């Protein structure tokens, strides 16, 4: 909570677009206790959105990357399980980030999806992985 | 127009389907507005649809609530690419699952498609689009076989 108001306020001059992902993610903590059900689901949605902006970036900040075709499978194979050897240093780490948003966000949904009793304790560890990742974003792009 | 004779149609099959397919309709009604909002809106729909498909198969398979930590990596081998679907699963849960598999793929196949600048939305929300149809029928009539 703490670390997401710090890190939206970065990324609020770095990367916008990215910083109102992290103001959703800390509305829907600010309304957990009015429906934490709900809240579980709104953070499944956000971090999806949030690795499929992940992806956008890297072909953004790699535009020769972008035979569109050829693009499509290659897309995929940087969203499971290796990485270009042009792909830039930025490319690498917003595109490990967005891998691990991915599963985080399929661990939490498979969890809610079982009826997994401890359902605060998992959104807590998909929402440690959502700060980590964030904040490796948020270096790299410095860096940039 | 396919969608809106499968929209008919789901609101006695699966009223919760069939809203999700009218939200589709929606955003192919309203892709002249603004397509790239149109793409986004049908990625996070079909994902949408493709959660409620899985939460109906463990409705239609009781059996995997009495264990949630086998169930929760059953969901989570769904969820992932390599979206092994289970044999001891019921004739509408295997459908369902599968169905929430293509939709899932689909769904991450267009996203590939707007993140690579293919510029050619119309042509890859349709191929999606082919996808999602199929899936909601076979859906559609894999309940329609289980409630007789």
């Amino acid at each position: 909570k703490e670390e997401l108001e710090k890190l939206a306020k970065e990324l609020s001059k770095v990367w916008p677009e990215l910083g109102k992902l992290v103001e959703e993610v800390i509305k829907l903590i600010e309304g957990r206790s009015k429906d934490p059900k709900a809240a579980v689901e709104g953070l499944i949605e956000t971090m999806r959105r949030a690795a499929d902006l992940l992806i956008e970036k890297v072909l953004e900040l790699n535009p020769a990357l972008k035979d569109p075709a050829r693009t499509a499978a290659l897309v995929e194979r940087l969203l499971a399980g290796e990485i270009p050897s042009f792909l830039s240093e930025a490319g690498r780490v917003l595109a490990e980030a967005a891998v691990a948003m991915r599963e985080a966000a399929d661990r939490l949904r498979a969890e809610l999806a079982a009826g997994n009793e401890d359902l605060s304790a998992a959104a807590d560890e998909a929402l440690a992985v959502f700060v980590e990742a964030v904040r490796r974003v948020a270096a790299a792009l410095l860096e940039h």
